[PDB]
């Protein structure tokens, strides 16, 4: 269908050559996105992704950006896997009831079995855990996307500054090989295509660069803008303390 | 689908203007509406809501008014949210077994995503919380009503006053809040209530009206058409003005659910 | 739908007139209906029904009655109401699972509404019981049986080992005339000289003819398993 | 399908008849089949089955057999019964979460009323078990395989004796398999002549086929065991 544009926070978030990016896409943000200190992507999102541990607080968060007219987004999407030592048992169980307008995105990780079954034998037996931007590609593959241009994946710093002081209050595997193996095991059995849209980034080594359009983007600025997490009253989070 | 006369139990109750009133129209009670002294809609419910936190004990009390004659009506419905702080897990999983011809009012009302989403944002995050009546419109509209008549919702202005004497000996004793001087929720407020009724009609195109000129709600809520009709109140007599307390053994059997 | 006899194990089973037994019919049996002393309604049941208290030692039990020729069934009802505090709840839960080939009988309990209604308010709130003569009229009805043929309704070391201490006629009563007043159903009493003639109509006399095969070295007290047996099945008791 | 060869590990699994081998078959192995010192049966599996009390230590083997293409395996399947003193009940519950492209085998063996039924009252009331080639069968039977060539069933390495140091019996696995070819109108047959199976089973058919027994060199001849960190993430489930 319409082409995709992950995103992850690295820094080759703020180094994209603009001249490849694609014609009618979607874009998929994760995390702490909101802290990029231009428009990288434009203000709209196909869909948001965060992960368990802080879903509570950045969907308080994502409210806020959304009433303040900062992005807009169709989708909100949890990174969980249906696993015990990865995220609150009871949190994903009541979800949708504390959660009615976003999704688990398990919901979607789980259609694409072998992947799933590759992800969970290696985490489980290996330790080996991969990254929001590959998670981000799974679901992508599973909601029907082809075209996959992936930026800001750089196997490990951010495309900003991320030493905030909410973020720092709430939070003070992996590796490159890992999310590479990922990637190519998700193009080859999926039978999709991914680009790279940032040629300085290490990710170039390993995915095929974006065909250059001689496209432009104008990447607006943001001023005064929300580039902290935001913290739910007490009252809040002991109604969510069980999750 | 019939018109429905959603009624609340503030003292708005007790001043409709039934030259406005419908014609045909299905009715929705909830909590203490049986304290009225007079049939302000007449006897016949088509539902009456239950809040979870007492819902065991207005089952035992509904099956007495029915009995007695007091009242009828179709649906039995739970007003609960599928939110742990509000309600009794077991209580909700466990429901249709304990009460087979009641209703768990959240099967409805999970039907409008984006009031449940708007709903759960504001009483999580801010503690924000609808009151019952706006609970009932959301219910029949998921019902598919579209033409909602709203009454004795006063959004607790002079307090926690009720279109009736609601300080009776088993009420208290079961909700001891009811004792203070105001009752109020805090979580409640007239703007919350009318953004959330704005929020229903414009998002489910629904048509919303009110009964009672002299209410607060006058202000927000286009008044009733004046179909210059007639209703004529039945009194009541030696009527049931209290909730009922099930016995020991009762509780005993239900006390998983509470 | 072809037509139903429920039997109790009260005295009126060994006072059923006969003439009035119709002709093509389903059986429903209940408990230690096996202690009868001649096959007073064949050797053929539809359904067998026991409580959940005693399911785990007559599920045994009707195996052997089944193996040894002295009783066949189709159906096996287990007669639970999904009460807490009337059946085990992992003995509910996992139920299927230890007995592949019996029925939760709330299954088709709850398909009527109504009647669970009536059930749950007054044993809930008044502490009022049916009996299984009553649970399986409910059961029948839920099934689409059209026509009920009432009998038995009158309101060995291993059984009193298990229920040492080995409901009212009011509250049957008004659970059957219930039954019959809200479902599309047609009631009779198969025995005239029971209580129960006093309150369902009698089946009419069709001159018909039954012969009553009598027993012998049949099984008449419940079997009692094994202590491994029951090791396995202690969380569900 | 159509055609599956069942191998337990037995003696017999040694002296199979490959002049009786049907032409066109898929092959259910189960728990140590890669014990074996020659391919007796091929690589190629259609289905494996691992006990609930393992299937965390063989499903990682099983990946490192397939990762090391010593074998292959469309389907994975986990032999249990849905019973709390068989097998872990959070294990069963999470199952699928934890391995995405197995199976467990009770999705199947249920759909076996009949079975399940005389399965279950044997079991539970006369502490009578059934081994796996049994499982097998009619995990095979619900696949809507109508014949199925039996072998390695005779009725009686460091990690898998410190990981494993009953109710089983001839008897009882014979008459449960005559069961469910009589219940279920499917034919058994025996492939292996020389075995006690031979007493009660039907030889296969002489179609004087032809088998290439493959040799194994360095394989892997013990079940591996996990990392105390995977153990600490499947502590549940065991
Ligand atoms: C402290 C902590 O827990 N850090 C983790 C981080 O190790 C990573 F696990 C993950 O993501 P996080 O990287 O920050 O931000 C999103 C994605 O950007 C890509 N990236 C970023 C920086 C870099 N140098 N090279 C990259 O490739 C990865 O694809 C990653 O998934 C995650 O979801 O995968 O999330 C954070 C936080 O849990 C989260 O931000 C709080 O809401
Ligand atoms: C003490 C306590 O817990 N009070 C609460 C109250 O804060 C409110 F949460 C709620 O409402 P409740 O008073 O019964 O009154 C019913 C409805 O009438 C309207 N009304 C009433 C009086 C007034 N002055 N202005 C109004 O607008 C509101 O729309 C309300 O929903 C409720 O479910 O919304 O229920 C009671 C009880 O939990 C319940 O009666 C026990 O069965
Ligand atoms: C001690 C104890 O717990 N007794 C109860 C008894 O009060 C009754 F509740 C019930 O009934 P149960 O005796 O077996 O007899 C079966 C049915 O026959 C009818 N009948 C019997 C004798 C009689 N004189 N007049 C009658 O009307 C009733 O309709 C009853 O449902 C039951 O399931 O309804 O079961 C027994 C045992 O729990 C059970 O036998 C153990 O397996
Ligand atoms: C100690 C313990 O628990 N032993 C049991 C054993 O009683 C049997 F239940 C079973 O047997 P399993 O080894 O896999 O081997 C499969 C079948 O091969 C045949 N055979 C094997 C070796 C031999 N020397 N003579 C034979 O005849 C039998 O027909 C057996 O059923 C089973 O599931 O069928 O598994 C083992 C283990 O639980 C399992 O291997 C560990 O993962």
């Amino acid at each position: 269908m319409k082409k995709v544009i992950i995103a992850g926070n690295g820094p080759s978030l703020k180094e994209i050559d603009y001249s490849r990016l694609p014609n009618d896409f979607d874009v998929f943000r994760c995390n702490q996105f909101y802290f990029e200190d231009k428009y990288y992507l434009g203000k709209k999102c196909k869909a948001v992704f965060y992960n368990p541990s802080l879903f509570f607080e950045q969907y308080y968060t994502l409210k806020h950006l959304i009433q303040n007219q900062e992005y807009e987004t169709e989708l909100i999407m949890c990174s969980n896997y249906n696993q015990a030592h990865l995220e609150n048992e009871n949190f994903v169980k009541t979800f949708y009831d504390y959660f009615p307008d976003a999704h688990l995105g398990y919901d979607f990780f789980k259609q694409l079995k072998d992947f799933n079954a590759y992800f969970k034998f290696h985490e489980i037996y290996f330790n080996q855990r991969i990254t929001s931007g590959v998670y981000m590609c799974a679901v992508a593959i599973a909601l029907g996307y082809k075209e996959i241009y992936l930026s800001g994946i750089d196997f490990y710093s951010y495309a900003f500054d991320t030493k905030q002081k909410n973020l720092l209050k709430l939070a003070p595997g992996h590796s490159k090989n890992t999310d590479i193996k990922a990637l190519e095991f998700l193009e080859k059995t999926y039978k999709i295509k991914l680009y790279c849209l940032c040629p300085n980034s290490l990710l170039a080594n390993f995915i095929e660069l974006a065909p250059n359009l001689n496209s432009n983007f104008i990447i607006q600025e943001k001023n005064n803008y929300t580039k902290d997490i935001l913290i739910p009253s007490s009252e809040a989070y002991g109604k969510f303390s069980k999750n």
